[PDB]
């Protein structure tokens, strides 16, 4: 049995002082990395004005030298600019021309024209400069029609040349590499040379990956055979991507990079090296920088490349890295005795960087946060690169003058070919260099990076140009803007920089992660898993986590009680004992019930702000905890460390968020209810058991915590925090056990509220037990109930494809699926699902499933053996019925757990699932376009409603699914399991929950005997069905109920519609809607009418209770009104219902909320008052509780940057 975390997280080699200079620099803050940036960039006065006057001279050139031809010459608005492109695209697509040109002749001009507008936000970015993240495929199908009807056959014309020019000749160099080299004979007669880029990054699949290798190989081949011994100076070369190379090209699968990708990079630099072509390495990601130096040092290394010095390498200049990634460079360089070629750019991924670090809650940013700090950091570098001509080759790659000038006359005059070169991006440099190559210029080379492929294969690289041409901070824009003037754009930035007055200030409107919520709360802190210096702290704390005697105990107020003990063995190898439980009698269950109530007096008389100063302590333990919290997470729950990061990441935000909450809201009149039990699932056994119980006690009430059987030791690690920041051992008291324990403590008769998580059947037993109970004050119990779900994900032919399959692995199989987030049913549109559906079992196969205390583990095991044994069952009846399953081979190691490997079931009918299955199975449906609203209903129907994914770029489309769908927690473009605190409020509706969200704003009002306002919680909207049930009222006398209606209406918070605070190229939605059918079940003529209103006003239909003998008093309802109720005789026939309201005597109460508790289906949150209470409380019934909470998480990074960020 191995020991746990000896091998986590190893590094390929010792790192060096040169590597771990380069890892220093990492998230350095910005004001320390650009002082010795300014000092280095620094040049003389002389040289400085002469750059300035041939900067001049460059720009006057370029100003002084047919999209925008189009648009003029047929008066077409933008729309229609964007939508005749997308014609023309579509047209290019026959590839008959003389059968294009009569479907243009005869049926396109004629009249009546996958969606046409797939690929419209390209075009909007070529035709306006904007970019938008969906597209509104209605405005353009009215402008298309609109164009067409009014210009007819020659402006289709037009489009389609104009396309063929753009795709064939702008946007490529070729769409083969044999068209690409004959026209790069042009320019190379004109001193240009040429490296060519086979289109192709991020390898989903294996078979992805070695096509992308296939094309680099043969390319290599032609662009050797056209180079003819030119060499890798004067002759041309390739770019290739490493993502392209491998499926699983990361820090975590550092042992399958070194020992699967390395030797396919290898056989591309032999073949190289005998054709004698340069060959370079682009750069990506900044999680991935480091892990390229090992490749780049093994290959320099390497005695079987020796000979050849083509090997080429990007470093990239908007990096903190960038200056010490060159010292490791340039002495690999002396070391291996290659002249390393070194690309130095600012760099392409700027706005991805910026929304990572936000989402991942780390120190800072790997990039600078102002252009003029990468203007700056450029020109440093360069200057470190001129030092070291003979050892390495300088290529300077840059588009913008000032930047070229700078160098210019930093190199001097001493030049031969071979010193340095420049390079640009085919079809956007070339104005430039035309000023720059050749004698009569400046006499300098320029290198082409020449991309090379189908429209196809071209989006993101195509993106990627097109936001750099528009960004308002790029030169390639601002040269063209007639308001830059030609000063503005030969400004020095390293004398701008130094002048500043905080020398490297971050950007003033980019939030550092910490800072996502302002003065709100402080935002968790994650963990950099791709940082060696962090995987190695990570490594020794993770160790000595295994070595503690972890334990849990029944914590009553009194002491540590005694039980019957056990060991808990590591889910993933029963050999590692990770602690001892003590579990809790029954008897001592009921005392702590008993010791709760003796207290609740005590701890409700802490002031609410020292309760959330507690809770704010305990989140400062465990942020400095984190590592150990880790440890035991991975052991005990089978989760993978970077699970276990956002775990602990959640009980942070829970504590943090919670404790605001109070802060903005709690006073002396918001009584707690009592001891609350808070029972909580193993699945999130940090995270769920800590925000229920947070809320519990900020509200003022003591706790009973019970958690799952499986998972203590977390659970008791977590009391013990909460007990070190403050909160006494009166008011949390924790019971470790099985359901037995859960069910004592439900039915002991001091319970006041109970907060429930886990699953709707067990629910239905709580909801059962507590039916026939009643407060003293003769009320119901409370319950929150958070149960499971049945999510869906519909994609449809406009959504990409590698998006998709990056999603749907992470939503299905992240966690073995043990999520209750999870995607559980795939809905893919008929005409993509074969290639989505190949390209998920290509990826499910590049899955790692074992024992999670390897950083290389992506999937662990399942809970216990009868969680598998469970799971395994479901999977043999599909393959039983003959349904297509796909699973992934599991390695022997895995016997000594209880693991499931990731599966993927291919079904018929969304009605061939039944329940929740809970583990790491994806099934799979296809669906007809036209059945699109059909699907939506059948995902509906399964009852449950929790989270829900929609992959599409059409706002039509969104639209309608978004409107029909009824699920807790949306997600557009982007996975499913999201439930960042404060920013997707999560929990659903119907099976999947009661409400209020757990970390939303209507959560701690549950808790209290008279709920708070909630911050930002109102609405100017005033339902109106309530107006016209107000004006009936009016108009039969009932004068009082009338008022009261009025009165509703103005306070229900139906309609309230917010944008939460969180990361950028995110847009975070929180909106309160109906609630559904109301069961109104009065006693009295009035007790209806405030019902009614009570429902009205939040939007809901009603089913009256027949049984009430009511019926004359609704005589003559507008039809309005009408519409809106029904009556019920058999209340279990007219369901689902989404609430009740009952109006009685506590017997009438207890009788009727156990007729409501036997209903099927989803558990009802009931609302009970006596006729005395209606007439005296305007709130007897509460408006929070009779609308629904939605949640709305929208990638608008999607399309691949973000537009916020480009202003
Ligand atoms: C031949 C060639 C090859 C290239 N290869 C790669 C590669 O392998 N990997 C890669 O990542 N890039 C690469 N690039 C660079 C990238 O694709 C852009 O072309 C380049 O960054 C634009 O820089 P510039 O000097 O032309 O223009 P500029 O207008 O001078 O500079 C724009 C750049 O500033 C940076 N920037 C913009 N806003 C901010 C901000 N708020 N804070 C900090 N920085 C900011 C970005 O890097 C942006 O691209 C390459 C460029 C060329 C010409
Ligand atoms: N809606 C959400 O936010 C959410 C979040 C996480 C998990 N879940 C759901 O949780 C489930 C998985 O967690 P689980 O397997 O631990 O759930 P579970 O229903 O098996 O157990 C949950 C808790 O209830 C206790 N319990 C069992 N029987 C009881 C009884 N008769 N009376 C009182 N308590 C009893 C258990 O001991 C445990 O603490 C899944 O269905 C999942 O979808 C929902
Ligand atoms: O892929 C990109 O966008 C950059 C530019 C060229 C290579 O890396
Ligand atoms: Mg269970």
């Amino acid at each position: 049995a191995p020991a746990p975390f000896a091998d986590f997280a190893p590094p390929v080699r010792p790192q060096s002082t040169l590597r771990r200079a380069i890892t220093a620099a990492y998230r350095r803050p910005e004001t320390e990395c650009l002082p010795p940036l300014v000092e280095a960039a620094t040049q003389s006065k002389e040289i400085r004005d002469a750059a300035a006057s041939t900067a001049r001279k460059l720009i006057e050139a370029l100003r002084g030298k047919g999209v925008e031809g189009l648009v003029q010459e047929y008066s077409l608005s933008s729309q229609e600019g964007v939508a005749l492109m997308c014609l023309a695209e579509a047209l290019l697509r026959i590839p008959d021309t003389a059968t294009r040109d009569a479907l243009i002749r005869d049926k396109i001009a004629d009249g009546n024209w996958r969606s046409l507008f797939v690929n419209a936000a390209t075009w909007g970015l070529v035709v306006t400069g904007k970019l938008t993240s969906t597209v509104n495929d209605r405005s353009l199908a009215a402008a298309l029609t609109r164009l067409i009807s009014r210009c007819g056959e020659p402006v289709i014309r037009r489009g389609v040349d104009m396309a063929m020019r753009m795709m064939g000749e702008q946007f490529v160099t070729g769409e083969t590499i044999r068209e690409a080299l004959k026209r790069s004979k042009e320019l190379e007669e004109k001193g240009f040379s040429y490296s060519y880029d086979m289109l192709g990054e991020a390898a989903t699949t294996a078979a992805d990956a070695e096509r992308y290798y296939r094309d680099y190989e043969s390319a290599i081949h032609a662009i050797g055979k056209a180079s003819a011994g030119r060499g890798i100076y004067e002759g041309p070369g390739i770019s290739i991507k490493l993502s392209a190379l491998h499926p699983r090209y990361s820090r975590a699968q550092a042992a399958r990079v070194m020992g699967e990708l390395l030797p396919r990079v290898k056989a591309l630099a032999l073949l190289a090296k005998n054709y004698d072509i340069g060959l370079n390495i682009d750069a990506e990601e900044a999680d991935r920088l480091e892990l390229s130096l090992d490749l780049l040092e093994v290959l320099c290394l390497d005695g079987d490349l020796s000979g050849w010095n083509g090997m080429g390498f990007v470093v990239q200049a908007y990096g903190k890295r960038c200056p010490f990634v060159l010292d490791f460079i340039i002495d690999l360089a002396r070391r291996s005795g290659r002249r390393i070629m070194v690309r130095l750019v600012k760099g392409a991924y700027w706005d991805a960087e910026i929304k990572r670090a936000q989402l991942d809650g780390l120190a800072d940013f790997p990039v600078f946060t102002r252009k003029i700090h990468t203007d700056v950091s450029y020109i440093a570098c360069a200057a470190k690169l001129l030092a070291a001509t003979d050892v390495v080759f300088p290529q300077f790659a840059t588009h913008n003058a000032q930047t070229l000038a700078a160098i210019y006359h930093m190199a001097g005059k001493d030049f031969h070919v071979g010193k340095y070169e420049f390079q640009c991006l085919h079809g956007m440099g070339e104005p430039l260099y035309e000023e720059v190559v050749g004698r009569g210029k400046l006499d300098r080379p320029c290198r082409i990076y020449a991309p090379v492929g189908t429209h196809e294969t071209l989006l993101a690289y195509l993106v990627r140009r097109l936001l750099e041409n528009g960004a308002n901070s790029s030169f390639v824009h601002r040269i063209n803007d007639p308001k830059v003037s030609i000063d503005e754009l030969i400004a020095d930035p390293v004398e701008v920089v130094r002048a500043m007055p905080v020398v490297g200030a971050k950007h003033d409107r980019i939030a550092l992660p910490a800072e996502l919520f302002g003065d709100a709360r402080t935002n968790s802190a994650g963990l950099d898993l791709s940082n060696e210096e962090t995987l190695a702290s990570l490594t020794e704390a993770l160790r000595e986590s295994a070595a503690m005697k972890w334990t849990a105990l029944p914590q009553l107020a009194t002491g540590p009680a005694a039980g019957e003990t056990r060991t808990v063995l590591n889910p993933g190898d029963h050999r590692d004992v990770v602690g001892s439980v003590t579990e809790t009698s029954e008897e001592d269950a009921r005392r702590a019930v008993r010791l709760a109530a003796d207290a609740a007096p005590d701890w409700a008389a802490v002031p609410p702000s020292e309760r959330a100063a507690c809770l704010d302590r305990a989140a400062e333990l465990m942020q400095a905890r984190m590592p150990t919290l880790l440890g035991l997470i991975i052991r005990e729950a089978g989760k993978s460390a970077l699970n276990a990061i956002a775990e602990v990441r959640e009980a942070i935000d829970f504590l943090r968020y919670y404790a605001e909450q109070t802060r903005r809201t709690l006073g002396p009149g918001h009584g707690p209810l009592g001891p609350i039990v808070c029972i909580s699932p193993w699945n999130f056994p940090l995270a769920i058991f800590t925000g229920q119980i947070a809320a519990a006690l900020v509200a003022g009430n003591p706790v009973l915590a019970k958690p799952a059987e499986e998972t203590p030791l977390i659970a008791a690690e977590g009391v013990r925090i909460l007990r070190e920041a403050g909160i006494p051992a009166s008011a949390l008291q924790l019971l470790p056990g099985d359901g037995r324990v859960g069910a004592a403590l439900v039915a002991a008769a001091e319970t006041a509220g109970v907060m429930f998580t886990g699953s709707t059947e067990v629910a239905r037993l709580i909801q059962a037990q507590l039916a026939d109970r009643l407060s003293p004050a003769g009320r119901p119990i409370p319950l929150i109930a958070e149960t499971g779900g049945q999510n869906a994900m519909i994609v449809d032919s406009s959504a990409l494809a590698e998006q998709v399959v990056g999603d749907v692995i992470t939503s299905a199989f992240d966690s073995a699926g043990q999520r209750c987030s999870a995607l559980r049913v795939l809905c893919l549109q008929e005409d993509v699902a074969d290639r989505i559906l190949t390209m998920l079992k290509g990826a499910l196969h590049e899955l790692h499933i074992g024992r999670t205390d390897r950083l290389s583990v992506d999937v662990g095991p399942v809970i216990t053996s009868e969680a598998k044994d469970n799971i395994e069952k479901h999977i043999e009846r599909m393959r039983g019925l003959g349904r297509k399953v796909e699973q992934i081979g599991l390695a022997s190691e895995t016997g000594v757990g209880t693991f499931v490997p990731p599966t993927i079931i291919e079904l018929e009918k969304l009605s061939d699932l039944q329940r929740e299955v809970f583990g790491p199975v994806l099934h799979v449906i296809r669906y007809r376009r036209d059945d699109l609203d059909r699907l939506v209903d059948d995902v509906n129907a399964t009852g449950y409603g929790l989270t829900f994914g929609l992959h599409t770029r059409l706002d039509e489309t969104i639209a309608h699914v978004t409107s029909r769908i009824k699920a807790g927690n949306l997600y557009i473009n982007r996975n499913i399991i999201g439930a960042v605190v404060g920013v997707q409020p999560f929990g659903g509706r119907g099976l999947s929950g009661t409400g209020p969200k757990a970390g939303g704003p209507l959560y701690l009002g549950r808790l209290v005997t008279t709920a708070p306002v909630p911050p930002q919680h109102s609405s100017v909207h005033t339902d109106p069905v309530l107006l016209d049930f107000a004006k009936w009222l009016d108009g039969k006398g009932a004068r009082a109920e009338a008022e009261a209606a009025r009165n509703a209406g103005s306070s229900s918070a139906l309609g309230l519609d917010l944008e939460l605070p969180g990361p950028v190229g995110e847009r975070n939605l929180y909106t309160l809607h109906a609630r559904g059918r109301i069961l109104l079940v009065p006693a009295t003529e009035s007790g209806l009418y405030h019902q009614l209103a009570a429902a009205l006003a939040t939007g809901n239909s009603v089913a009256i209770d027949a049984a009430s003998g009511l019926q004359a008093s609704l005589k003559n309802l507008p039809q309005t009104v009408g519409l809106r109720v029904s009556w019920s005789k058999d209340w279990a026939a007219d369901g689902p219902f989404a609430g009740a309201l009952v109006e009685g005597d506590a017997e009438r109460i207890r009788a009727v909320n156990k007729a409501i508790a036997a209903l099927p289906g989803p558990l009802l949150l009931v609302q009970a008052a006596s006729s005395g209470e209606i007439a005296r409380n305007p709130d007897a019934y509460c408006l929070n509780w009779l609308v629904e909470e939605v949640s709305a998480s929208i990638n608008t990074a999607a399309a691949g940057g973000n537009a916020s960020l480009m202003a």
